[PDB]
């Protein structure tokens, strides 16, 4: 029962994931990270966990299609079997999506259809608006489109900042990725583990 | 120190309010609801209160800005100081706007700016969104557009329909509405009551 992690820059995210799994919440292992940069604490942080990682720079494939040929290659010779994006900062083509079509999920910061893209805290903080929160969604052709699987709201309090908030924020996504993936890839359905 | 409501159909939304003056909590008066049809619930309970009712049906008119005009001649009559849409489904264009601009202020079923526009909490079950929720906002120019006063989240669970996500987003509005015009029109500052 294999996952793989799609991340960059802190990881986080990843980690709580990682730390999931050896609470005994996770019900799968988590078995590649696909990365950007080699120099960066997600990596190190998956890294002494003994998870592979392949860390490919976009830029250097001559397209976003050569780029995702590479990326499916890796994912199928690690035999993944659901694919969690924890940070990954690119739309997903055309190449990955037909070959991980509904094992692909995504988390965002806003509360998914408001503020989709880059950003998503900073925009709901220049937006001024008072409830903003945290969305887990199936990834399909779209920025930020797809069946909305959970979502928590989080309220930007006067004093809140960019910082104060992000920090709020994180700590619902971390709690909340984990949780939502142990529901979702419940042991009682066998659905994405045949 | 006045205010007019703006209200169509059963008016929970206003009574609310009426409510919330009742319980001294709201520290202003309602003195006028503009509405479209004499033959509603809103009217019954604006009435019995003896506040002036004011209907008209803007299809009657030859245009929005003259339908507005009118509007303006009864909020100026009334010596309206605030504005406040509790179900009114129209654009406010700019004969109204540019004459009780900062002074109006609405409330819309979702948490803006996601589903803007009619039938929002249809529009939400449709989207499939696991929150959704309150916005009141002050009144611009475009549609549920304007610097957003408060919100609050509602959580659409499995079992939710239409019908008993509107009933807790009505529960929401009836105690969010008031609580929110209470701090907003505080006594302290008397900042939209000035003499």
């Amino acid at each position: 029962k294999r996952v793989a992690i799609f991340a960059s820059g802190s990881g986080t995210n990843a980690e709580a994931i990682i730390q999931s799994q050896k609470a005994g919440q996770l019900p799968c292992e988590v078995a590649l990270l696909i990365t950007d940069k080699p120099g960066a604490k997600v990596v190190e942080r998956v890294k002494v966990h003994e998870i592979p990682v392949c860390a490919l720079d976009p830029k250097t494939y001559p397209s976003k299609e050569a780029y995702e040929i590479e990326v499916v290659q890796q994912l199928k010779e690690k035999q993944i079997d659901f694919v969690v994006l924890a940070g990954y900062m690119r739309l997903v083509g055309p190449t990955l999506l037909g070959a991980y079509e509904g094992r692909i999920v995504n988390i965002h910061p806003s509360l998914l259809p408001a503020f989709p893209g880059l950003h998503a805290i900073e925009q709901a903080i220049r937006a001024n608006v008072k409830v903003t929160g945290v969305t887990i969604h199936y990834v399909d052709e779209g920025m930020d489109t797809g069946p909305i699987i959970a979502q928590e709201a989080v309220s930007i309090e006067e004093e809140d900042t960019l910082e104060t908030l992000t920090t709020k924020i994180q700590a619902v996504e971390h709690r909340l990725y984990p949780a939502t993936l142990h529901k979702l890839l419940s042991k009682a359905e066998n659905l994405y583990f045949q």
